[PDB]
This record gives structure tokens, C-alpha cells and sequence, in this order.
């Protein structure tokens, strides 16, 4: 039996968050975790492993199409398990310094699978044996989630993977079918056609990324489709079927494709079925999310969830803040603030980000906006990183000039959105658009965009 | 020929101009004696040393990382790659040129009166050129001291150092300038013996102190020897590798030699007696908040502080002055593209110290920085100066790989008036993950913890 | 011109928004429709839109026109969604009417249609 | 050579041999990166040697 404070579930970048922010106002807390390690889905199977990847591949691609580079011999192929040897380091360090991180405020962590039994009481159950019930007046949610497995497809074939088993791939495959084009889907994709497979994404919907503006989402369907991805659009599948040699694809339209492997990345499942959440008296929908206020407190009082848990928008960044929200509403040191605009990004081969409105929904509001481009092909800092496709698009009031939408796609698009959003932030006349010509930057750097793409949009202004 | 604008120099600054200018509807012109346009910013500076300096670290990371293992390379393979950018940045600039309908001299400018110049090409040319105003971007060159041999073999500039055909195995700095920290970088990550001779005691003494130790011991540590208040006495050029004697009795010798020490103004030329302009000893020219000289219609921008960015503003503030957009160019924010890059905006900790402020620091080191690991560059650390009481921003410094890409967002946070400029911003707002401007998050947190 | 504006996004308006954009001028093309040539395949209309967009043409979606007033140094095209474009010069490039009216097609006891 | 000849017979608008034949290099090393690029993906062993 133990006593604590705050008792959160998860060590994602939700619960990290809950519980640093629970323990800085002087609580006693602490946190459980089924994995014998901490971290959550964002550094064992997620996000750190996949970023390594994709920095692993593009690091091989500029070798390869680097002219110096190629004097010691021709270019070379390389095996998947060496390209992804380079992230166990990074998953050892992030895991070593999240330890630290929890041993230096003094917080005590189970590693075991949790259960509630009622609104203090939770089993905390290791492998073998070990109880170990935990009472605790306030209790934080960060579950996360897993990749959605429908019952009609098969995962114990060694040929079909989800977005957490693929990592176990051995051999890069010839080919690759990637399902759903989501945030993971493409990712993936883009990270398998660096390393040379044709993978033949496919979408339920008629256009990538209906939610992005249609012009970066159009500029990524070129990219892919000139990096060996062939994307098929408004498909649904109806049966996959595995064979001894490769993995059989047959949809609805009529199409059977095969390759030599499979990816399902169609959407994700809230880990909430262990938890058994029907004693507390909470009830999770078909999607295994958990329904919180703007202050992340479920309909129990001492309950409250975070993260991607609850669903949108399922980004670790925003898991995280959410969780130091819910952790700021518990102790109720106005530290609480609702997660609601989160820069939207993707990590493809470039990378997408997006802030603000689109220019569908400013179309549709009737809002008079103009458009300023900076093109990254003409850029001293992008041909020096010999990297040149690319845009950056900032879309800002006519009159007023204040800003409605900044979206980037190229390289270091994260980096770069962040300052668009700094200045997006700002009330009243702050959120100006001159700001970027009344301002010094380095040079030669990205950041210069916001001044090219700024005189793109005042020569457009009468 | 007649004008509204006649720009000379076709660097940021005159470039900027001229694009203001002509956006006003007027009718300008630009001159340059260089055979290309771009000025020394694409041509012998800013351009070619970051293409180096890329190159380098790429090749660093590419022995570095176990994956490529299954390889020295001469300099002049290493410096053919900036070719292709130059190209490409004369082609861009040539097409904003033309597509504006901008009249381009070749030729260097010299001045009659207070409205016309003659323009003289390599064969002789004379070209008379009239405008109501003019604007003076001629840049600056390295400065030349008489007592050192530069017409050797062995000794070189920061703008003939890209002659270099084979890669020395030892080399000497002189001066402990921007530019000269910059090419001690590059030439130890090529894997050279820099010896680094500083006048001062201390590198970049305008820097945060911390930022500058951390700078000397990974300089130290990539086999860069940093001498400390030192002075040359007689610098002699040998055969087979150049000798220097120090004022404190030291002799170094090695297989080549840099100078970085200052620079001079391009203003002999300009003939500026013929209009009643004088030029101090550096060869600059004193303007008012206006980039206004003692003539009333000269004007002169960029080549203090002496950054591409800041030439390209200046200019532009300068065109928007002639045509009534100003702005004083005064907050720049400085950075050093050594590896791994160095950049820093507002005050740094001695001059709070000094002033009295009430001020607190949050870090945020690199090394437990999740991107930065993936990166494979973990050294870093970005220092966040923050007021106390009203959590304004009074100083932002950082140093590690993508600091000037980071350093913008505190810049912006930094420019906003009153409660606008508060360190909690970083609190309240949703960064991208995996990022290393989300380390900013960390080091906030890290202030917010020293609170009471 | 300086810059062009190009209404509709048929084939004629295509074509000379390619040509104009080759010669150097910045052409804001505007579309009635939310994907350019719609009666084509997808990934052909989505790579000439890229390039478009890649060389100078500005490609808006979903636009209808409201007013085309004619200044001495340019023309300012007001549209439907509230966004007003300038220009140097303007092209029409929406639709085709056939020549018959000039026919006398009722003497025969032949009609057109509106479309001509 | 075409595009010279129809550059000189063009109201609107000599050539030395090595300028004109410096076009040809970056076309080779375009087929020889993509021949390359076919051998490799489908896994076919080169040897450079005399058979
Ligand atoms: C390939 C990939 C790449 C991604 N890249 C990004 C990216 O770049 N940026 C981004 O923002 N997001 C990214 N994501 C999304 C990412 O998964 C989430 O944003 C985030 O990592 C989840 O945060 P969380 O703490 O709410 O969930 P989690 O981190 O998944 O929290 C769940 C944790 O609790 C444990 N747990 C589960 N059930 C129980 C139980 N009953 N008892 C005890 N412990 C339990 C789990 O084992 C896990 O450790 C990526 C996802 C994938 C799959
Ligand atoms: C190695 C190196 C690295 C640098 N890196 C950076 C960096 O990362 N960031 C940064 O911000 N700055 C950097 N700089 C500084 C940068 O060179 C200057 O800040 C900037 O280029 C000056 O702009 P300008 O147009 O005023 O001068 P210039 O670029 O020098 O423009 C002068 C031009 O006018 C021509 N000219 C000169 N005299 C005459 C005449 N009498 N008649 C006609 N034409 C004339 C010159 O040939 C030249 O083309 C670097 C400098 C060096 C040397």
C-alpha cells in the first residue's frame, strides 16, 4: 500500500508533464508505466524512433547526391537494421535523461501495468505478483494509445505490420503498401522512398492531408509521386491477404496490389482497456478516448486526462502541454491554459508546418487576406543545404495587416513556422506583418523567407 | 544618362536600395566593379565561407557517424562545391535585376560632382551617369598593412585564402574577428593545426562570457591553439612555410598564413574629395539616424556592424529615407557561423551586472535535447536572460548547431512593448516536437524554477 | 506588362497564363473551379499547378469576380470573396460564344442556345 | 549545334568546339547516376574489369 498526492498513468510526454509540473508545487507524486523503461510512445516507439529514421535517410540521400562524396566509390545500398541501429543511442540517452529528470525531484515510479478499482484505489500489477495499490487524491490520464487493429486484418503474419512492429523489419523490402494517408502514413512513406522502396500509398480521401492547404498538400503529392510514390486516392481495401513471398492488397474499387510488405497506419486506439475505467464509472467511446472539459477534468472531480489520450490532436508537443495544464488545474496554480492551436507537422522528406488559418476556410469566411511567397529555391541558405524544393507561404489581413495563416513546407519548416507563430500571438496592431521589415535578421539563414515573402505580399498591397 | 537613383555597389546593401527605390515608381540604376553581380557578400565573403563551413561540417559528420564508415579530401574539392551556389545567386539577383527594369553598370564609379559620376571600365570606358540621388554601397576589402608581404605564395586574406590549392598542414589566424573564428572552425574541422593569435585576452570580448569560454574550449579541443594578448612583430614568408615573430618574443611557423585583422572601407576610389565627402582613417563614413551624409542628397549604407543582413537593412532604411519606411538600423542580432554556430540579441550578463538589474537565467543545454541527439551534435546550451519582476526578455544568447534559426523566436518575443514581452509566452505556447527551438520551453521552465 | 491578371482557367487561360509567366510577369491566374482543368487526371492538373506555382503564376481556387474597374495605371479586379487584385493589364479568357447571331438563323427556322 | 544554328538564323537574337561539347558531361553523369541507381535497386552486381 502507498500514499501519494497526484498518481499519474503513462510517463508520456503528457504524463512527464503532469507530474514535473504536479511536483514543482510542492506535492507529492507519482507515476506508473507498463514499460520496463520510461519515456512513453514518444522516445520507444514513436516519435524518437521515427525521427531518427527519417534523419538517418536523409542523411544517406545527401551522401549519395553529394558530387564529393562520390570520389571514394559508387553509391551504396544499405540494409534497414543499420540505418535504424542509429537510434538506439538517441532512445538511450532520452531515456536516461527522463530518468534523471524523475529521480532528481524525487518521484517514485512502478513499472507495471495499472487498474482502478474507485476514485483512489488503483492496482498497480507488475508481471509477477506485486499489488502494490496506490491511494491518491488526484489522479492524471495520459494512457496514450496504439495503432488501431480491425479484426479482419491478420498481424501475426511475419509480412503485415502496423506502425509499431515495423520497426522489427529485418531486410528492406523491393516494395511497400502503406494504408491511410495520416501524419505516420506519410512519414513512413516518405522515409521509405528515401531509402529507395516504391511504395504505393493509399488514401480514403481523394486529396493527401485534406486538412493542410491544398497548395502544400499538392507540392507534397508532386514530391512523392517523383520519389517513387505511387498514391492512389478515394480507395477503400477489402481484403489483405499474406502469402509466402508477399502481402496481397485487394480493395473495393477492384484493384489487388502486391509487395513485399505491409503498413497499416490507419488512425489509432486509446489504451484505456486495461485501465478498467467502468469502476471509476467512466465510459470510453469507440475510439477509446476519454472526454475532458477545457480544464482536461473528466466527469469524476479527482479524474483528469491528457494527452493523446483524449484524442485530438495527438502531438507530443501538445500532449505534453496539456498534461502541464492538467497538472496546473489540479493544483490550481493558474498555470492552467486549454490547448487548443497547436502548429500542425509533418516530418516528411521536406517537412510541413502550418499555423493559423488555411486559405480554404479564409475563402470561405470571406476574410480579405492577401499572400506573400518566398520560394526556397532562390535562397543562399537552402542552396548552400543543397536542399532547393520548397515554399513558404504567409497569408495576412489587407487593411490591418495582421497575420491569418503562416504555412511552410521545405526544410526546416518546424524551425521556421515558430517565428510566424511568435509573431501570430501578438494582440491588437503587434500582429503586423511589418514587423518583418522592420526588424534585423541573420543572414544567411531561413528566417529571411519572412522578409522575401513579406515584399512578395506588399508589392501585392495597393 | 538620367536618373532618379543611382546606386553604387551591387552587395545587400545597394541591392536593398535599389529594390526600395524602385518600388517607390522611381527610375534607378546600380554600378559595380565587379564582373557579376552580388558584391562581396556572394562573391569573396558571406557566400563562399558558408558553403565552406557546410561542407565541413558535413564531411565531419559523415567520418563521425558509424553508419558511413563502411578519407581525407583536398581543399579545392571541398571549395568546388560553392561554385554552384554563386551561380545560382548571380543567376537570381541578375533575374530581380532585370525583371525590375534595373540599368546595370560594369564598371568602377567615380565622382565629378554633386550629381554625375564616371563610370570606367577594364578597357578604358568613360560613362556619365546623373541622378538627383545616389547611394554608396562600395562595401569594404581586408586591411593591408604595409609591413606584411600578401604578394607571397604563402600568405593570404580573407579573400585570397580561397586560392588555396593544396590543404596545409599547419596554419596561422591572425586577428580574433568573426571572420577569423569562422576559418579557424573550418580549417580545424578539415583537420588542421590552427594556431589562433588574439590581440585581447579574452575571444569576442562583445560576446556573454560563457558563450566565449565555451567557444575557446571547444576550440581548444578541435586542435585549435588559442594564443591570448598577443602582437606581431615581423611576419617573413619562407619557401616552404611562413615564420611569424611576436611581440612577446614567440616564433610560430607553419605551411600558410590568414589575415583577419579589420577592414577598410572602398572609398579611395570614390573620389569623394569632388563632392566634398571625407573619409576617416578605416575609410567609413559618418551618417546621421538618417544613413544621410553632409551632402544632402548622399546617402551611404552598409560596409559598424558590418553583417549582410544588417547592410540589406541599412540599405533599404537608406532608400526609404531618399524617398520618405525609415528605420535606424540599430539591434542586430550577432552571429558567429563557427561550428557550432554562435548568435546573440540584446544585453548580455556583464552589462546587466554592471547597470543593476534584477534580472535571472534560465539554460537549456543541448547536450539532454532530444533533436539536438538526433542531430549527433550534442554540445550546445541557449541561455535566456529574463527580469525578474515583470518576466521581460533582456537577453538571449546561444550557442550550438541551428543558433541563428533559433535565436529568431526570442528576437520576436524580445521586440514586443510592455506586458507583451513576458518569458511566460514561452509557457503558453505549443512548440513542435521533436525541435530544438522547443528548448526554449526547457530553458523557461528553467527560470521559472529560480522564481519566489 | 508588369503584372497580368488571367480569369478563367480554360485552355486559353492556361495556355497564356504559361506564356506570360515565361516572358517574366508575375500572372495571378483565377479560377472558378477548386482544381485547375478538373476534366483532367489528378496527378497531371496537380503537377501543372505546381509549376505554375514555381514559376511566377499565383493560382487562387474557388474565385468569382464582382467588378473590373479600369484605372489609367492599371486594372482592380474586385471579387465575390473580398479580395481586390491590381495589375498592369487584364485577360478574359472565360468561355466562348458561338458566331451566329449575326447568321439570321430565324429565317431558316434554326436557333442557338445561350452558349452561341 | 541545332540550337546554335537556330540561335544565329533568329531575327530576334562563332562557338568554340570544347564549349559546345562541355554540354554533354552533365547529360552523362545524369544516365550513369540513373543506370546506376536501376543496377543497385534491383540488387545487380558490378564488376569493372576486363572480362
Ligand atoms: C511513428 C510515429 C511518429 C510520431 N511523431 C510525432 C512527432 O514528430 N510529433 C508529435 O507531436 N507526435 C508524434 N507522434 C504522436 C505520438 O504518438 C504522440 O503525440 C505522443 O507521443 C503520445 O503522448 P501521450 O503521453 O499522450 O501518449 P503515450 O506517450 O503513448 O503514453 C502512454 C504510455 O503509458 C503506457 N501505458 C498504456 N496503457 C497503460 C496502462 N493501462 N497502465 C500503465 N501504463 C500504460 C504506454 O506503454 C506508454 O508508455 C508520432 C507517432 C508515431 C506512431
Ligand atoms: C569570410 C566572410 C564571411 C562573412 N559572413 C557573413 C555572415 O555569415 N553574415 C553576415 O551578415 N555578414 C557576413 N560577412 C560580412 C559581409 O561580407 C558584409 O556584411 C556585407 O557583404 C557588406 O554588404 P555591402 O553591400 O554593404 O558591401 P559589399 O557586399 O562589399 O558590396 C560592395 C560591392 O561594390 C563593389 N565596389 C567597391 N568599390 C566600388 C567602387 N568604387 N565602384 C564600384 N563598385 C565598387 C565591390 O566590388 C562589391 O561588389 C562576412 C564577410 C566575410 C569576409
Amino acid at each position: 500500500v502507498y500514499n501519494y498526492d497526484v498518481v499519474v498513468i503513462g510517463t508520456g510526454p503528457a504524463g512527464e508533464g503532469a507530474a514535473m509540473n504536479a511536483v514543482k508545487a510542492g506535492r507529492k507524486v507519482a507515476v506508473v508505466d507498463d514499460r520496463p523503461q520510461v519515456g512513453g510512445n514518444c522516445t520507444h516507439l514513436g516519435t524518437i524512433p521515427s525521427k531518427a529514421l527519417r534523419h538517418s535517410v536523409r542523411q544517406i540521400m545527401q551522401y549519395n547526391n553529394n558530387p564529393l562524396f562520390r570520389q571514394i566509390g559508387e553509391p551504396r545500398w544499405f540494409s534497414f537494421a543499420d540505418v535504424l541501429k542509429s537510434a538506439e543511442q538517441v532512445i538511450a540517452k532520452q531515456v536516461s535523461s527522463r530518468t534523471g529528470y524523475y529521480a532528481r525531484n524525487r518521484i517514485d515510479t512502478f513499472f507495471g501495468t495499472a487498474s482502478f478499482c474507485d476514485e483512489h484505489t488503483i492496482e498497480v500489477v507488475h508481471l509477477n505478483g506485486m499489488v502494490e495499490t496506490l491511494v491518491a487524491k488526484q489522479f492524471v490520464i495520459a494512457t496514450g494509445s496504439r495503432p488501431y487493429r480491425p479484426a479482419d486484418v491478420d498481424f501475426t503474419h511475419p509480412r503485415i505490420y502496423d506502425s509499431d512492429t515495423i520497426l522489427s523489419l529485418g531486410h528492406t523490402p523491393r516494395r511497400l503498401i502503406i494504408y491511410g494517408a495520416g501524419v505516420i502514413g506519410c512519414e513512413y512513406a516518405s522515409i521509405f522512398s528515401g531509402l529507395g522502396v516504391l511504395v504505393d500509398l493509399i488514401d480514403n480521401r481523394d486529396q493527401l492531408l485534406s486538412f493542410l492547404d491544398d497548395e502544400i498538400s499538392d507540392s507534397l503529392s508532386y514530391h512523392l509521386r517523383n520519389n517513387n510514390v505511387l498514391i492512389r486516392h478515394n480507395e477503400e481495401y477489402e481484403r489483405v491477404e499474406g502469402l509466402d513471398n508477399g502481402v496481397i492488397l485487394h480493395l473495393k474499387s477492384g484493384k489487388k496490389i502486391k509487395a513485399d510488405a505491409f503498413l497499416w497506419s490507419n488512425g489509432r486506439t486509446g489504451n484505456t482497456d486495461k485501465l478498467g475505467l467502468e469502476n471509476i464509472g467512466l465510459k470510453a467511446n469507440g475510439r477509446g478516448q476519454i472526454q475532458v472539459d477545457e480544464h482536461y477534468r473528466t466527469e469524476v472531480s479527482n479524474i483528469y486526462a491528457a494527452g493523446d489520450v483524449i484524442g485530438w490532436p495527438s502531438l507530443a508537443s501538445a500532449a505534453y502541454d496539456q498534461g502541464r495544464s492538467a497538472a496546473g488545474s489540479i493544483t490550481e496554480n493558474d498555470s492552467w491554459r486549454f490547448v487548443d492551436d497547436v502548429p500542425t507537422g509533418i516530418y516528411t522528406i521536406p517537412e510541413i508546418s502550418s499555423v493559423g488559418k488555411t486559405e480554404r476556410e479564409l475563402t470561405q469566411a470571406k476574410v480579405p487576406y492577401e499572400v506573400g511567397k518566398a520560394f526556397f529555391k532562390g535562397m543562399a541558405r537552402a542552396q548552400i543545404a543543397v536542399e532547393k524544393a520548397g515554399m513558404l507561404k504567409i497569408l495576412f489581413h489587407r487593411e490591418t495587416l495582421e497575420i491569418l495563416g503562416v504555412h511552410c513546407f521545405g526544410y526546416q519548416a518546424s524551425e521556421i513556422v515558430h517565428i510566424g507563430q511568435a509573431i501570430m500571438n501578438q494582440k491588437g496592431e503587434a500582429n503586423t506583418l511589418k514587423y518583418f521589415i522592420n526588424t534585423t535578421f541573420n543572414y544567411p539563414t531561413m528566417a529571411e523567407a519572412y522578409r522575401v515573402a513579406a515584399y512578395d505580399g506588399l508589392n501585392r498591397l495597393f
